[PDB]
């Protein structure tokens, strides 16, 4: 809908508002992280893909983690981790309402199923990829690097 | 003791399958849809299977049992069986009374109810069709770190 990812604003951890246009023209991987601890091997893998591509392409690529408490039933990272948000429901942060419409999940299902679904933002700000929690960040790596070799508009 | 691993079941070609061939492994049992057009649940399950499969290759088996009583993956799919009634396969008669449903109700209510078997062959968990496979990974990986009897 002619909107671009870099049109959005989000809260960082300190509940201060971050403007996503500060990342304009970069490749962004958006991931909803667990509010609760105990997912060390997925933080490790996302920290690992982020160190890798940081070496090859410094400043080309940012990972934004967004904590989410919505996936629980009744591990150090260096990429920016943001304020806590809802990814689902009518209360979902406007950013995630856009991400979900722009790139529906499997069979068109728009809801995020679990923690650690990933969206890939190209330099132009369109969603170029969505991967389930079961996909390993290392399989996005070649899609990231293709987004990086692409010029911004 | 009667263990999950004592049972035989029919495979797709209705050959005898002995569950003993999986003895000492962690097994998730899911009654699958008969008719076509339930693709969300198959791909979702396969997706959790390929995951655990890469973390712990060979520890974890998903077993799908088609069932017509209600209304492409890599894990084994078995012969068609009845899950409820007097006509239920012995394995589901067993699984049901071992791990009853929400308020003691033992029948399977819809497609894709999931039973988790520990390395000791006893049922450690039961989830209905409303629960996502991604929510089960915790209890599967916990059972995999557990040693067999």
């Amino acid at each position: 809908s002619a909107t671009s990812f870099f049109d959005f604003k989000v809260p960082d951890g300190a509940d201060n508002e971050v403007d996503l246009s500060q990342y304009k023209g970069k490749v962004v991987l958006v991931v909803n992280t667990a509010s609760k601890c105990g997912f060390t091997y997925q933080y490790k893998n996302l920290e690992s893909v982020y160190q890798a591509i940081k070496k090859e392409y410094p400043d080309d690529f940012v990972v934004l983690g967004f904590p989410c408490n919505q996936f629980g039933s009744q591990q150090k990272v260096t990429f920016p981790v943001m304020g806590k948000i809802n990814v689902n429901g009518d209360d979902a942060h406007p950013l995630y309402k856009w991400l979900k419409k722009e790139k529906p999940g499997l069979l068109g299902l728009e809801r995020v199923k679990w923690n650690f679904e990933k969206f890939l933002i190209g330099r132009d700000g369109k969603v170029i990829g969505r991967w389930a929690s079961t996909t390993e960040p290392e399989k996005i790596q070649d899609k990231i690097i293709e987004a990086i070799k692409q010029p911004a508009p």
